[PDB]
């Protein structure tokens, strides 16, 4: 599914991401544009050989098991495939655990490289609040 911008803003608020560990809702919406272009089915290869999955692009080396990444820890006890669904619960439960891993949202290179230091409110401007 390719979520509409305000549709995704609405969903992440439902699960309690607005201001989670101090990161305003718009930082998450901003992360989800640039990681995946708003698409729950997104999958990408990293060099280290790991793959990034879904809306936020959760990585298989630590975070979910995909069976092809040596040394995977499956720190969300989850199949990476389940994070491509249309129901973003698993991707949020896991994202809550990553962000809480100390380096915050800097765990997302597109957040660092593109969201951070910006007016992350443009990402929810027009959302019915
Ligand atoms: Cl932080
Ligand atoms: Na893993």
């Amino acid at each position: 599914k390719v979520f509409g911008r305000c549709e995704l803003a609405a969903a992440m608020k439902r699960h309690g991401l607005d201001n989670y560990r101090g990161y305003s809702l718009g930082n998450w919406v901003c992360a989800a544009k640039f990681e995946s272009n708003f698409n729950t089915q997104a999958t990408n290869r990293n060099t280290d050989g790991s793959t990034d999955y879904g809306i936020l692009q959760i990585n298989s080396r630590w975070w979910c098991n995909d069976g092809r990444t040596p040394g995977s820890r499956n720190l969300c006890n989850i199949p990476c495939s389940a994070l491509l669904s249309s129901d973003i619960t698993a991707s949020v439960n896991c994202a809550k655990k990553i962000v809480s891993d100390g380096n915050g949202m800097n765990a997302w290179v597109a957040w660092r490289n593109r969201c951070k230091g910006t007016d992350v409110q443009a990402w929810i401007r027009g959302c019915r609040l």
